[PDB]
Parts: structure tokens; C-alpha cells; sequence
């Protein structure tokens, strides 16, 4: 009717906000902040907030908005849900280095022990989505937000039930229910498409996009973006010397794969960021070479007879990942490597045990609010949350740390781009597409969000007509 059926990849397991981004995707939670179309920061829930002193932020919310079970959105409701998050996360309480809060009425006030410029970025922050802490309700099931749909049912790691939420804050939603499923393989979810049994899709096969745009019932629509697909090595495997991660840089051929994989629609990648951003100094593009790589791997006694073993994993979820591990296993073995692939329904899950695997197959949002200290905090620095295999260099990490404190947006461009410089020396991870988000629908799914941060797709405004 005017219900909405969606297919993502990356089934999660909870889904509370503090645990994934899929809450703000579907549109049941909001954070404080966000960024709109331009990829710019704007206040979301907020009316108004000041900055009196560097360690000092002070937020005064709106005072129309509720949550979807009646309850008033307070600045006692948003510090508990703060607290909240950052007890229970990693990810938010590394990104939030918050020393106190302090609420009464709409008003509250954060407090941090010295600057740290990016505060208001990562309020921005879908993990950092406000829900009710008071609600009798599992948040890890059932989370109650102030977004236009209610979750109402969660069948674990499957499919998500909303509901219309009619007081929504900012107008009367336009869908009266939204259904989503998980399914990992991308032509499975082109084909419920085409066959009508889900209408929107992301994450759409590059080699699938002329047969949908064929067809006048779909529609395909793609955005450049910020998301960088990457070969991430297990730095916690004696094996994975710097001469093995070099090798392995050179015997992927960036420009082949953005033309033949991508077909066009990535660009060869160097830094973990997108070299359409102005003020990113790139390091130099590795070409593939065989004969390097077969040169590096000798350094550590590799040849054709005692040849490199490498497990690497791959998943479905991003549906160009495994094309290229395929690529990289042909390629390898005139390099003296053997690469043995394991694809695997649950990465996140299965990339916890470093004793399971020697490099993976990864994509990674690298710049969503328009700041790089996010990626390097939580990619470069041991414990960050997507630096799964456990990169860490003292010499990047006083970068980094003076990076967090410093305010001159030049002076920060400056030390984002020595850390590049620095880090592409040990050859972290291997760079290999800045590539394009690619979505599809039926043409009569209207206002669903394709933007540049990666991470929102529904709203209050996205219909059926
Ligand atoms: N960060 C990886 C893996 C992932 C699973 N769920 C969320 N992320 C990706 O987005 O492709
Ligand atoms: N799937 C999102 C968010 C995420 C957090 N951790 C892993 N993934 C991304 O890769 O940008
Ligand atoms: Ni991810």
C-alpha cells in the first residue's frame, strides 16, 4: 500500500544504535547532529549551541520532539543516552572523550579534559543516535528513537518491522510501514527487485546496473562518495612483514580493477581518502608489478618451491570485494603466493579471532563527516574500532594524538596529510578503490537519500507514488 520492503547486505546481530548505523539508515533514530546534502555538519535535534571556551560545549534542544514511545526528548534523555553509548561501545567512547555532562531541562552541558575540535563532528555520528535508556524494552532489539519509524519487531540478523511514527518532530512521515531484509549476495538482491519482492536495494553488482536501468519499472541512482574498498593485513602474524605487505601492494593492479571490476564507476586508490578531496596530499599510485613482488617475497626467503601461504577472507555484503580476491589469487601465485579464499556470512564476527586469518578483503567509510581524525583514530590506533588487524605505529600515534587537540583547520590539514606520508611507508592496509555507492529501486519509491557520507537512506519525506 504505502508499505516500503528494503534489501541491505551486512546483516547485523544487536541493533542497538551504539552497535550499528542501521537505525539511522531506516530511519527509527537521529543523532544531534548530522550532515545534510553537502556533506556539511548541521544541528539535527539541536536548536542552538555555543562553544564559550575550548573545553566547554553548551546545547540547547528543540523542544517539539518525542521519542516514538510519547516520551519528551530531554537533556536528561539525551545525557543518558550519551552515557550510555559510551559505556557500551568502544567505538563511541573512543571517538567521545567526554569528562562530564550536566542537564537540566532542555539545556545540557558537556565537558572535556582538554580540546578536542572534532567533538561536534562525532555527535554527527550514527552510533552516536539518541534513544531512551528508560524504555522496557531491549535496545538491543527494539530500540526506542526519534526517527520517523518505530522498529516494532527484530528477527535477529534477518529483518527489521517499523511503523509510521505519526508525531514525528519534523512532519507526519509519508510510508505507513517499512519492512527490511538482509541478504548478502548482490545479485540475489537485484533479482527480488526485478521481481518485486523488495523496492529499494543498495549496494547493487556494478555488472547488474545496465540491466537495471534497462528496465522502466527501476531506477538506479549512484553517488561518488566517500567509501574506499582495501586488502587489510593481520599485523599480529609474525609472517605479514613489511616485505610481505609490500609484495602483495604490487601484485594488485589498481587501474585494471577500477576499468574491468569497478567498470569505471571507482577510481584507483592510493590514501585511505577519496583524491577528490582538495587538500589530501595522495602518496604515489603503486602500478602492479610481478617481478617486484617476486623480488620483495625473496627478502623473507619465499620462492616457487616453499612459496607464502595466505588466508584471505572476503564476504559478499560489498559485491566487488570477492571479484578482486579472485584476481589477487591468479595474480599471487606468479608471485610465489598461494592465497587460499574463505568467504564468510558475518565479517565482523569472524575477523574477532586474529588467529583466523592473514589478510581480508575490507571497505571502510573513511571520511563520513568530513574531518580524517575519525579514520585515523579508530583505523590507526590499537583498539580503534575498525582496526581489525591491529596496525600500530608509535610514530603515527603522536601524530594522531597531536591531530585531536589541534584546532587551525590548515594546521590540520597539514598533520592529516604527514600521517598519510608516514603511514603509506608501512603499508597499513592496501588501498585499491575510491568506488561509487550504487542504489536501486522501483520508480515509484520517491526521496530516499543518496548522498555523500554513505549512511542515511530514509527519512520523513521518502514515499511511494
Ligand atoms: N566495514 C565493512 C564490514 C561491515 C559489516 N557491517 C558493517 N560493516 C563494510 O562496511 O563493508
Ligand atoms: N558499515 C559502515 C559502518 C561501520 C563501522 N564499523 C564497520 N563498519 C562502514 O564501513 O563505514
Ligand atoms: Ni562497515
Amino acid at each position: 500500500g504505502k508499505d516500503l520492503n528494503i534489501s541491505l547486505p551486512l546483516k547485523t546481530k544487536s541493533i542497538a544504535p551504539y552497535e550499528t548505523d542501521v537505525p539511522v539508515k531506516i530511519g527509527a533514530a537521529e543523532s544531534l547532529f548530522k550532515t545534510n546534502d553537502q556533506g556539511k555538519i548541521e544541528k539535527a535535534l539541536v536548536k542552538s549551541y555555543h562553544q564559550p571556551n575550548d573545553t566547554t560545549l553548551d546545547i540547547e534542544l528543540k523542544d517539539n520532539i518525542k521519542f516514538q514511545n510519547g516520551q519528551k526528548l530531554t537533556a536528561e534523555k539525551v545525557k543518558s543516552s550519551l552515557e550510555n553509548s559510551m559505556k557500551k561501545s568502544d567505538l563511541v567512547k573512543y571517538s567521545l572523550p567526554i569528562s562530564s555532562i550536566t542537564a537540566k531541562g532542555q539545556k545540557l552541558t558537556i565537558k572535556t579534559n582538554s580540546a578536542y575540535p572534532e567533538l561536534v563532528s562525532e555527535l554527527a555520528n550514527p552510533f552516536m543516535a539518541i534513544y531512551d535508556t528508560d524504555a522496557k524494552s531491549d535496545v538491543n532489539q527494539t530500540p526506542v528513537g526519534t526517527g520517523p519509524y518505530q522498529i516494532k519487531d527484530y528477527k535477529q540478523s534477518r529483518k527489521i518491522s517499523l511503523s509510521n511514527f505519526k508525531d514525528y518532530w519534523q512532519g507526519k512521515p509519508k510510508l505507513d510501514h517499512i519492512t527490511v531484509t538482509y541478504q548478502e549476495d548482490g545479485n540475489n538482491r537485484v533479482r527480488n527487485l526485478e521481481s518485486q519482492k523488495d523496492d529499494l536495494i543498495t549496494d547493487v553488482p556494478v555488472n547488474k546496473v545496465q540491466d537495471i536501468e534497462n528496465n522502466q519499472n527501476l531506477k538506479v541512482s549512484k553517488e561518488s562518495g566517500f567509501r574506499t574498498s582495501l586488502l587489510m593485513y593481520n599485523h599480529t602474524n609474525k609472517k605479514m612483514t613489511k616485505s610481505v605487505r609490500e609484495a602483495l601492494d604490487h601484485i594488485i593492479d589498481r587501474q585494471g580493477i577500477a576499468d574491468h571490476i569497478y567498470q569505471g564507476y571507482a577510481k584507483p586508490a592510493t590514501s585511505p581518502f577519496n583524491d577528490k578531496i582538495p587538500y589530501i596530499k595522495e602518496p604515489k599510485l603503486t602500478k602492479q608489478n610481478i617481478e617486484q613482488a617476486k623480488m620483495l617475497l625473496a627478502k623473507d626467503g619465499y620462492t616457487k618451491e616453499h612459496p607464502l601461504k595466505i588466508k584471505l577472507i572476503t564476504y559478499d555484503g560489498r559485491p566487488e570485494l570477492s571479484k578482486i580476491a579472485q584476481v589477487l589469487q591468479s595474480d599471487a601465485k606468479k608471485a610465489n603466493i598461494e592465497i587460499d579464499i574463505k568467504s564468510v556470512d558475518d565479517i565482523e564476527g569472524y575477523l574477532k579471532d586474529r588467529s583466523a586469518w592473514d589478510a581480508t578483503m575490507y571497505s571502510f567509510g573513511t571520511i563520513p563527516r568530513g574531518d580524517t581524525g575519525y579514520f585515523f583514530n579508530q583505523a590507526y590506533k590499537k583498539d580503534g574500532a575498525i582496526n581489525k588487524g591491529d596496525y600500530n605505529n608509535s610514530n603515527v600515534d603522536d601524530l594522531i594524538n597531536q591531530l585531536n587537540h589541534t584546532v587551525d583547520v590548515k594546521e590540520r590539514h597539514n598533520i592529516s596529510n604527514d600521517i598519510i606520508k608516514l603511514s603509506s611507508r608501512d603499508v597499513p592496509n592496501s588501498y585499491i578503490a575510491y568506488n561509487d555507492q550504487i542504489v536501486a529501486a522501483n520508480s515509484k519509491v520517491k526521496n530516499y537519500k543518496v548522498t555523500p557520507e554513505g549512511i542515511y537512506l530514509i527519512d520523513y519525506r521518502t514515499t511511494i507514488e
